[PDB]
């Protein structure tokens, strides 16, 4: 099945996934230069007070924590955005060392690791039906740097030793995620895809220009957790993140200049 090793990494996506090869692909890298200053994008609305986590699991290629989606509790709308995107879980993308891990880039420049909050477009009911719409989802970006520790992460960090193992999973209620965010909410945005398989080309994506920082103790933690099932080889998750790849006939705005 797919991963990220030698034998099953993103180079071989293409043969069960022909998609991979695809005209709207994600990530990309971010040539600041040239994106478009586009003044007629919105500000981001990020509705998260009434959020409801559930739940953190550890899927055998990230650990995604899991929110309620029934109602309209925690929302994305504004940007780039027509209606209203019900988050339904986050998961991050990490390194094996400092100077890796993130999936997108900015000229070039690689981040420690690069969180990924998925909303899905009401308007189709369910994120099922949504994947299946070239508006279906929204993802928003974040990119992590080392540096000083982020408090609001810490939560998370210590719960991952009861989910070490792909199909784990913990209950995590009433974690808030406002804590991830950064102070500003200047963004690029450009049309994409998933970037694990199925690699459907159904997401808006919206990358924060500004980092948080997480102490080198946190990310430490994230590269502890297991690709394998419980009483497998242990094979350590790390660089659970794909390559750029090619932007095409895509043009990727900027919220700011
Ligand atoms: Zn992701």
């Amino acid at each position: 099945h797919w991963g990220y090793g030698k034998h099953n990494g993103p180079e071989h996506w293409h043969k069960d996934f022909p998609i991979a090869k695809g005209e709207r692909q994600s990530p990309v890298d971010i040539d600041t230069h040239t994106a478009k200053y586009d003044p007629s994008l919105k500000p981001l609305s990020v509705s998260y007070d009434q959020a409801t986590s559930l739940r953190i699991l550890n899927n055998g290629h990230a650990f995604n924590v899991e929110f309620d989606d029934s109602q309209d509790k925690a929302v994305l709308k504004g940007g780039p955005l027509d209606g209203t995107y019900r988050l339904i879980q986050f998961h991050f993308h990490w390194g094996s060392l400092d100077g890796q891990g993130s999936e997108h880039t900015v000229d070039k420049k690689k981040y420690a690791a690069e969180l990924h909050l998925v909303h899905w477009n009401t308007k189709y009911g369910d994120f099922g039906k949504a994947v299946q719409q070239p508006d279906g989802l929204a993802v928003l970006g974040i990119f992590l740097k080392v540096g000083s520790a982020k408090p609001g992460l810490q939560k998370v960090v210590d719960v991952l030793d009861s989910i070490k193992t792909k199909g784990k999973s913990a209950d995590f209620t009433n974690f808030d995620p406002r804590g991830l965010l950064p102070e500003s909410l200047d963004y690029w945005t450009y049309p994409g895809s998933l970037t694990t398989p199925p690699l459907l080309e159904c997401v808006t994506w919206i990358v924060l220009k500004e980092p948080i920082s997480v102490s080198s103790e946190q990310v430490l933690k994230f590269r502890k957790l297991n690709f394998n099932g419980e009483g497998e080889p242990e094979e350590l998750m790390v660089d659970n993140w794909r390559p750029a790849q090619p932007l095409k006939n895509r043009q990727i705005k900027a919220s700011f200049k």
